[PDB]
């Protein structure tokens, strides 16, 4: 289950796009980069209606899947809507991750597992993934 | 070395876009999918300037790399160009390949070996591949 697109290295200085619809009602959806599911070097979630989070950005990453979140970077410049088409690009070095959310804001997040190389992307929630794109 | 990108099942019904553009001066290049460089259920190779072969689309399959290839289907109703940016939707059903060129022909495709799901994709050759998109 998944695509393995063999021409797509996301190593340090590349530029990897994610876009796809947001669905409408939705509570949250997240953009997922790392080893796996369960290593995941950066885990952004965009909550639109989520209890007391209410159009916020948590960022966050874990070793342990669900059971070993850190601590969370969060941001209430909230940009995206319900129903809607987005994009939102990724790039990092070895210190920093720098999230480019097309017509919202740049957020940076720590490379707290000092990688290099990411082979894994999920997109979770409540949101269609269409398009990746690497350059 | 490649992308796991999780939510892409590229499965019967599906329709898989590849982008990129091709390279100056190139020879040929292909866009590959199957289960692994070795077993492929459509290599669809664009050949530019390839001695005998001038402006020829070859299609084929393998299951066992480079020393497998089986029966070519062959097109000259070639519609791309050095240099510029292409996409390709291709899309499948358990009897046939169905290949949309943008701005150029249909072809279609035995499916050879019964493939209901394809995990692995791959371009080869003189050409850079920069987006994929699954609808
Ligand atoms: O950190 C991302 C992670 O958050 C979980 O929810 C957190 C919640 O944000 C926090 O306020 C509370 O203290 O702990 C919860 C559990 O770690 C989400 O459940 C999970 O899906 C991720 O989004
Ligand atoms: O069939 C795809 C496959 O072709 C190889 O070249 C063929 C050539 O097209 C054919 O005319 C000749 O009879 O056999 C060659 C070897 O099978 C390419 O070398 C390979 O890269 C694929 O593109």
């Amino acid at each position: 289950g998944g695509l393995q697109v063999k021409n797509f290295d996301f190593t340090v200085g590349k530029f990897l796009t994610v876009g796809g619809f947001i669905n409408n009602s939705p509570q949250r959806f997240s953009v997922n980069v790392g080893e796996s599911m369960n290593s995941l070097s950066l885990h952004l979630d965009h909550r639109f209606n989520y209890g007391a989070d209410q159009n916020t950005i948590v960022m966050n990453s874990t070793l342990k899947g669900d059971n070993g979140w850190e601590t969370e970077q969060r941001s209430t410049n909230f940009t995206l809507s319900a129903g809607q088409y987005f994009e939102i690009t990724l790039s990092y070095d070895i210190n920093k991750f720098y999230i480019d959310i097309l017509d919202g804001p740049n957020l940076e997040f720590p490379n707290r597992y000092s990688k290099e190389f990411l082979p894994f992307l999920s997109l979770a929630g409540d949101a269609r993934l269409t398009l990746v794109k690497l350059e």
